[PDB]
DNA sequence: CCGACGCCGCATCAGC
DNA sequence: GCTGATGCG
DNA sequence: GTCGG
């Protein structure tokens, strides 16, 4: 929390062009900045101190100047004020409705959760469900729920077949105190690289989790990615607590690590990685480490028995899950 | 300069 | 129906 | 918005 005043500032920066300006290069700009600074580890006093770091450049060190100056900036302020980017910027906060949508809905004039609420009509099934549990998805899931949860997944994965095998991963796995949600990577020996020996695999774990009420609701389903809503129960007279995001993706079983990498994240470290990747003269997916050739086409599959494996094809140090929030 | 910026599953739609 | 582009995560 | 070549 050194610089969370900086760091906060260039997020609201890196949302607005996302959701406004819909100008994705400069959402990962502000990202990656803001990601630098969050790790480094002295009170910054200065914005060419700041531009000492990679991704901070010229404008943003003059944004972090006026920032220490005067404690705002005049930017955001105006921002702020702006009705139109204002009610695009609250809309995408609902699952399912992203800055094209929010810019449609706000045409149409429905810029408020009352809007929503009153036009659920013109919603596809996912921002459906977004709206219906908006307060909830906005609540951090504290890691001693995160624990109860997974003793739940991982048991009624067990009872439908003892082969499967499913492991938490995202920011849980990265050892953090709390969650945005639950990520669960899923595997299965009857499905590899080489064959599907088993239809429904994905499908079955889905019904047994909603036989038994931990699943609630449904976003999106296909044969290898689930995203859903899950609750935990609670005990007699106690208050329910709230519904959560479930995010499931079957993996080939003899592609477990390159998956794992991928979905303990974060997001940032994944990016820089596969950006570094590249530079090396690789091409890293969840399911494969390719290298590039001459022409640059990704060339086959090369051989992995460990996530250490895939730091070591591209010539970086190991760095435990709880290393890899950035 | 200025091109490149990580990678992909599912839902939806246009065009046939 | 299928294919390809687009939005969203 | 930033940066490498
Ligand atoms: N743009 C993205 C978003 C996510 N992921 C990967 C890395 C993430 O860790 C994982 C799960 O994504 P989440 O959105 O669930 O994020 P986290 O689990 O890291 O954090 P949170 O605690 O907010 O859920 O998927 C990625 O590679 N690229
Ligand atoms: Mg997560
Ligand atoms: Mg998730
Ligand atoms: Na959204």
């Amino acid at each position: 929390t050194l610089n969370g005043g900086i760091t906060d500032m260039l997020t609201e920066l890196a949302n607005f062009e996302k959701n406004v300006s819909q100008a994705i290069h400069k959402y990962n700009a502000y990202r990656k900045a803001a990601s630098v600074i969050a790790k480094y580890p002295h009170k910054i006093k200065s914005g060419a101190e700041a531009k000492k770091l990679p991704g901070v450049g010229t404008k943003i060190a003059e944004k972090i100047d006026e920032f220490l100056a005067t404690g705002k900036l005049r930017k955001l302020e105006k921002i702020r004020q702006d009705d139109t980017s204002s009610s695009i910027n609250f809309l995408t906060r609902v699952s399912g409705i992203g800055p094209s949508a929010a810019r449609k809905f706000v045409d149409e004039g429905i810029k408020t959760l009352e809007d929503l609420r009153k036009n659920e009509d013109k919603l596809n099934h996912h921002q459906r469900i977004g709206l219906k549990y908006f307060g909830d998805f906005e609540k951090r899931i504290p890691r001693e729920e995160m624990l109860q949860m997974q003793d739940i997944v991982l048991n009624e994965v067990k009872k439908v077949d003892s082969e499967y095998i499913a492991t938490v991963c995202g920011s849980f796995r990265r050892g953090a105190e709390s969650s945005g949600d639950m990520d669960v990577l899923l595997t299965h020996p009857s499905f590899t690289s080489e064959s599907t020996k088993q239809p429904k695999l994905l499908h079955q774990v889905v019904e047994q989790l909603q036989k038994v009420h931990f699943i609630t609701d449904t976003l999106s389903k296909g044969e290898t990615k689930f995203m859903g809503v899950c609750q935990l129960p609670s005990k007699n007279d106690e208050k329910e607590y709230p519904h959560r995001r479930i995010d499931i993706r079957l993996i080939p079983k003899d592609q477990y690590y390159c998956g794992v990498l991928y979905f303990t994240g974060s997001d940032i470290f994944n990016k820089n990685m596969r950006a570094h990747a590249l530079e090396k003269g690789f091409t890293i997916n969840e399911y494969t480490i390719r290298p590039l050739g001459v022409t640059g086409v990704a060339g086959e599959p090369l051989p992995v028995d460990s996530e250490k494996d895939i730091f070591d094809y591209i010539q970086w140090k190991y760095r435990e899950p709880k290393d890899r929030s950035e």
